[PDB]
């Protein structure tokens, strides 16, 4: 079972339906509040672990009740917790405004995200290190480093966007593999080993050591595409060879996030969307 | 010492420091997040006692871990809770958006606020009645009954706009003081005895039986106005003559009223930022 070691952020999603945004001055009332668990480190997580690793999680809960329910949304989907910290103050929030017009506002602050201490022998015993960026780019980095050091497959996801161009260089020069939509690879300083970017309903490319290709997504109907980035990030890494590895390898496994992301597509909502891994089975076969 | 009745709700604050307000379909990165105790209800209680009235709060809390946190912010600044209730479920939260200009934007699902209803000894033994809409109309309506029943000063914050129509109408034609914003103002049903016009850092417009004029407010470089509000209502409650009174009475009102707001304006934060009495006295002396 291959094990994953996930270096990142959790928040706690809060959900209003609303007519319209509140102007200026102005106090609107929700129709609804939905509290869902989410963040791309608690996400990719999730997806990483229902697709068959070995999942550790290391990243900062607040001392609000939020973080009890990011805590028992991790250890129900078996993601394990030993290496996580507890901050004073509020988790990872994110505000998510939905309006009459179906158009989306997205409002997210770091929380305890922000205080979070890399632990190195953690990244021990792990075959891939899986990090991205809602946490600090220093901890991504130190992280980077110790799974360096343990032969530790180093992966990050170059997400949010709009990340300063040079706090990243160091990072840019340890990753083997980056994933990354075509908005946020333009601001990923220098190509990986292997660099993934994907592609929405088309599913992904590939781009480094192992040539350059296409990787197409299993055709299917959208209910929901929104979490469908982390579940590609965390079956990627459930499904990447530790070191060397090879080619055919490294394909298996971005066809299965492919399959995957694709999958995510189906259901509704962020946190909740990774499919198992037989469903990915399935969906492989199945074309 | 006047013992004022304020029958409304209170709500958990997230409260995120921008640069710019999000736009719909922004995706917006915050500068910080607080978590602090608040609601409209809760945040005129706590200015009305700092200001030196004898308070009581009357609102539903949720039978969550965050309802103590809340309970606990009244108790502190001398509010009293007899009348109060528990509504199963999550107690209010509320989105406070403050940007560089010190301008806000409030966004609230108010959970067990939208299920209070008429509590018997809400308004028991009081000179001023103040009310708010975030709860329902219905129940605000009741309350004003009651309170003129016993003479009490039905004032109303008519904030949020756009609420039940026929109830609005109904507490509109016995409502003696109505503290709105501009906007606000606007959708109101019909004029009260003293109708009371916010202009944010301007200070307030009064139209009504003692006629029609403006109150300035002293000038002050506005650190954030969130919650600014609220202290001008409950201060307003605080020094509102028994009815009848003579028209200097409410001008001193107005006055100490305007004062407040506009200290509260100088400090970070929502639902702590009402100033002591003698700090309105202070800024008064000042000019
Ligand atoms: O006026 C600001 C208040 O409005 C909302 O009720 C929030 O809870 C906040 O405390
Ligand atoms: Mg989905
Ligand atoms: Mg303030």
């Amino acid at each position: 079972a291959p094990r994953v070691c996930v270096v990142g952020s959790v928040n706690m999603d809060l959900t209003f339906v609303v007519d319209a945004l509140p102007r200026p001055g102005e106090t609107v009332l929700a129709a609804s509040l939905t509290r869902t668990p989410g963040g791309k480190g608690a996400n990719q997580a999730v997806a990483a672990a229902r697709a068959g690793a070995q999942v550790q999680f290391s990243g900062a809960f607040g001392d609000d009740p939020a973080a009890a329910q990011l805590r028992a949304h991790l250890r129900a989907n078996a993601v394990g917790l030993d290496r996580t910290v507890t901050v004073p103050g509020p988790s990872g929030t994110a505000i998510i405004v939905v309006d009459a017009s179906a158009e989306n506002t997205v409002l997210v602050a770091p929380g305890a995200n922000a205080h979070l201490t890399p632990v190195p022998s953690a990244v021990a015993n792990c075959d891939v290190l899986l990090t991205q960026l809602e946490i600090p780019v220093a901890t991504a980095l130190a992280a980077a480093r110790a799974a360096q050091s343990a032969d530790a497959v180093v992966m990050v996801n170059a997400s949010p966007a709009g990340q300063d161009r040079s706090s990243l260089q160091d990072l840019a020069a340890i990753a083997d593999v980056v994933i990354a939509n075509e908005h946020e690879a333009n601001d990923w300083p220098s190509p990986p080993t292997h660099f993934v970017i994907t592609l929405g309903v088309r599913g992904a490319r590939y781009v480094g050591a192992d040539g350059v290709f296409e990787v197409p997504a299993p055709t299917v109907t959208p209910v929901d595409t929104a979490g469908a980035g982390d579940v590609f990030a965390g079956v990627l890494a459930a499904n990447w060879p530790r070191n060397p590895g090879s080619p055919a390898e490294r394909l298996r496994a971005l066809r299965r996030a492919c399959a995957a992301g694709a999958l995510a597509t189906l259901v509704s909502g962020v946190g909740d969307c990774a499919p198992a891994a037989a469903a990915i089975d399935a969906a492989l076969r199945a074309n």
